[PDB]
């Protein structure tokens, strides 16, 4: 195929230039199933991809897996195939008391607690979302009347210590991360996730457009682990996609 | 003699103002306040000249910051003590992309942190990112007046010379860190250089203050190092201030 | 389910204390089928987990996906469930001229060109493999007869720029990693992969045992993109560690 | 019609000047100049106000820098393009050692680099160290007039608030890096805080220029955070030190 | 006179030796050399005292490095210029784990880089890892001698005092970076403190030289700061000599 | 017995001494002490040879530090515990400026911190700066004897080879950080390279102790890589008299 990990060819994209990139492979089909003419493209490792049509235009929906490293592979390979706009949709844990489960978060930029971002730009470069993409996400949110918050997100290379979880095997957190939640909290950070800094950084420094939207599944001021609906963040990412085609 | 050590202002002076406009040049403070209703000179200490004015019935502050993040940080901190919650910076800048022309207006989504003052509010991992309401209000203001606008990332440097990789200087040398840097910022899509935005955006975004950033291009570095001897920016910032009140 | 991502209970493990952790979830069944009574436990996201028996004890085979981040999840949730020893098996790109495709590499310690490792120990801490696991892997390779190389591995958060590939959309590599492959080469580094730094660091810093073995699928002194002995080795090493 | 972009000055304006005295406050420039012979205003742009004067026959410049290392780097760079080789900074400062009183004079031998601009001239490992000749001139001037003097290390901060660990602020918080920091600089024997020295000293030491630094104490941080409302030994000392550095 | 600037040795002096044992203390060089055949004193300049001996028909060098990465880096480099390819460090150490006793033997797999010299050879991301053959020979040597042995990670510090979080000092102060650090290394499973291995291991691992590190514990930090002037064992010495047989 | 773990000295051995001259070479200690009154050998353990002597009726210590910051930090700490408050370092150095000649004397105002030990006393932002009274003494002493002197910044390196960008070495490689660095220090007016000043200067300046540093130039790196006098010794002893 045309790309090493994804197993896709330029032919599979049929002219698509926008991709919606969830973290979970099993969500790919459900997102594509909201659009016209969904067709499965390929399934390798953590990269599941579908093609669909939105207003007569081809759109790609491809999973990135968990974390910057695999995310960077999806974005890079999708870029080689002609994608220029990436809309990530994920799940997220909120760290502000006024943000509720079910709420929708739109990320203007990300605190860079990852490692892959640095493979694209030095630390001082901002992991900032594209203005057109963020606008579109914001305006989509309003059109469906979702409770939406816009601002900064913390993007961690780990789910546990980097998000200062203590309910773990070691029950311990390295110095850099000890007390860090309350720090990000005092600094207005809205939430924690694991892909945004890689996605936003590599795209802002390579001429690609990226936006990030997330559904709040747990509030960290209350508990550490989410319980066993996200549909809002999905309807919003598809509707923003339309405005960007 | 007042409520704040450097600005020489009292809370009574602001008369309930909650948004300030912050130029670099003390001289330009009067020119900007005069574009609004009931301009009243308040104080002038060191490089901190401040006027009060009125915009659609509500009090607004205009206050110069001087050159660079340290005096900018003084002025934002003291104005915030006096009740200011939204700051809009208007400035001049050197463009580093060929397609950007002298006279064009740049709106900054976020900045590369090539300064030190920002580090005094948030660690380097934190994004020097503009508020989304301010950025939107600038962009929509620039459209209302029909100015050539570019929206993106700005390199924000603690120096005018080596930090912007100028070689026509006394030493004629540039420290390793910055040698080759302008070409790198160019490849990453950075639009321009200036000296106050990293400090401004970081301190605001990490403390719950809203901040935007707009600038007029006075030189293009692809052509020359030093700008020529010589209004869009000012109109836009006043107009955005109106939309934000 | 007692853990958030893996969908596993302690009951599923039947007392297992050792896991073999490959990157590719489609490789978990093959590895498991080399052992006895292979059973499919769970499969969520990139985490596909099988249980089998070896040396008359329960063993876990569980995929981590690509990169430190999803690796740190698997290792932490398996640890919570009883796993004390982790045997990494992956694929890798060699950067030394004398290392051919089909060779087997055992990592003693890794260059930390990753981020997740810092969520466990500051950069000064070595990303070093456990000495028992490393021995068990090297002796297993001397018995299988494979061509083996032992040493330092460069563990990257990216497949492309971090490994100094230029045939990419941007064709660009950030200042940090520009010229970096020849640097590692000159420092004796054997190969590139993407998970070892995180695994080694989080394990060596929390009283867990880990080791790492990989089969070479490309040699970078020849090309950027690549056109079963490591599997037998990793299974035999686990046999010894039980 | 100038030779430099910010200061609005020509090399002819300096009339052979090779030593500059550099206060922070534009308004203090005339007053310092008048303490010497032939005081004449040169230019005034933004925070850079510049007067020429004469000291024992030799032309001298007095030029403000504004607050902070960024505007200091500019003024120093453009002055050096116009011929200045020696820079004497005169400022105000907040002491953090108990035995140092308001009204005392401080001569900096080197600064803690808590700024950003110094890094545009040298990496962190390089010392923001003052020139030995300037430092000697300042010390011997202070002793000649019998001013209470302290000689040693200064912490130079890119901010007035969080960097000098002030909590009486809008946010009321200080970032991890600076939390507990004032107590540390105290234990380390640091005399005081100010905002320009690290940049000035680093850029001059690494570019073959001579720099000296003397400051008046206007508040003691063991007593209070903000200096009160309100002899002149510091300014007297810098002009006296300049006579020896000519 | 000589071929190298500090050691005062010529290639001829080494008699074709390829392996060196490198203790810290000059006064220990003779003792270790005396354990082998035909001990001969080569040179003694500054803190570099070097003997040559014969182990199993092969020439071997014993050379003291002094305290710290800097002088260690000098010895190793000049010994390398003279043909030495394998380096075995033997020293004393202070344990930070409760279960490690005075007189116990420690074999370092890799080290925490709390030094400066290693950065002159390799960026911090690079592991200060011992050679796998050297480590193996040392562990097997320890088995044969029946020594109480622990294998693991060592913290290698540029100072004796603040870097190893000692407070009974002139200042009684430890800078923020090292404050609370001992207990952090303890929780990360680090066995001990010493002052040379990070530099030794790193400059060797990154320049195609083999190195291994063994040390005898002379104090336990969970008990006291300064070692008593005892349960001391010269096992380490025996271990390194026997390991040298395996590496020859 | 001993009060200090490495030096093997008790406070009784110092007899009130509060100043020490500290060379790198153990072998040099006796020759330096023999320039003063009533020289007596105190102890010699590993690389720390210590002598006591009198200068104008006052006891002074001469103690070797060995090569590098780590052992220097030991000798300084332990002497400090024994009552030493002022340290005068005398060393040898390689000049990196073409105008500085072999045999010239260098006085260090401050050091570029290319070591590791200095960081165990203060963060990197802190200046490795000499004490002004010691520097004044050294400079006026050098003026007193009539030696060719340069005053300024020194580069203090944790290695002799790569940190000082020497390429004639086993691997003939220099890691990225130090590649091109000598030319950089040269352009920043750095005078010279040695290996102990950053540590001695930072630990003394952050702990209320006085330190000065003077060095004799034995090689000029613009001319050659490896070196192939006595003025710095005169100066550090003469300066010792002024600090007493
Ligand atoms: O990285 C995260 N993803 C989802 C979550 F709910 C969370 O808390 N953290
Ligand atoms: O900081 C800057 N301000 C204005 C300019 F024109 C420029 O190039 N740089
Ligand atoms: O991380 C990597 N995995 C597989 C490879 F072939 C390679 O070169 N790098
Ligand atoms: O930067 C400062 N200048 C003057 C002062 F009094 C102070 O405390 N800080
Ligand atoms: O570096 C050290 N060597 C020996 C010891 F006993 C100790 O505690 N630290
Ligand atoms: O550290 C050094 N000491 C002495 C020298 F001659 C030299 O070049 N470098
Ligand atoms: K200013
Ligand atoms: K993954
Ligand atoms: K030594």
């Amino acid at each position: 195929s045309d790309v090493f990990h994804l197993g896709l060819t330029k032919n599979d994209l049929q002219g698509a230039q926008l991709a919606i990139v969830p973290g979970d492979p099993e969500r790919v089909e459900k997102i594509a199933a909201l659009m016209d003419k969904p067709v499965k493209l390929a399934s390798h490792r953590e990269f599941t991809s579908w093609r669909a049509e939105l207003d007569g235009k081809a759109v790609i929906v491809c999973s990135t897996g968990i974390g910057g490293p695999s995310t960077s592979i999806a974005v890079e390979e999708l870029a080689q195939l002609g994608i220029r706009t990436f809309l990530r949709i994920g799940t997220t844990g909120a760290i502000q008391p006024h943000i509720n489960v079910g709420d929708v978060l739109v990320t203007t930029a990300s605190v860079r607690l990852d490692g892959a971002s640095l493979h694209f730009a030095p630390m001082e470069f901002p992991a900032v979302a594209d203005f057109a993409c963020t606008t579109a996400l914001v305006e989509a949110a309003k059109s469906i009347g979702a409770t939406t918050h816009v601002g900064v997100t913390a993007s961690s290379d780990t789910f546990y210590p980097g998000q200062e979880r203590y309910d773990t095997y070691s029950g311990r957190v390295v110095r850099r991360f000890k007390g860090s939640m309350e720090e990000w909290q005092a600094m207005g950070v809205m939430n924690y996730e694991m892909e945004s800094a890689t996605l936003l950084t590599m795209c802002a420094s390579q001429g690609l457009r990226a936006g990030m939207v997330a559904g709040v599944i747990v509030n960290r001021t209350q508990q550490e682990i989410p319980n066993a609906t996200e549909s809002h963040a999905v309807k919003i990412v598809v509707e923003a996609a339309r405005r960007l085609l």
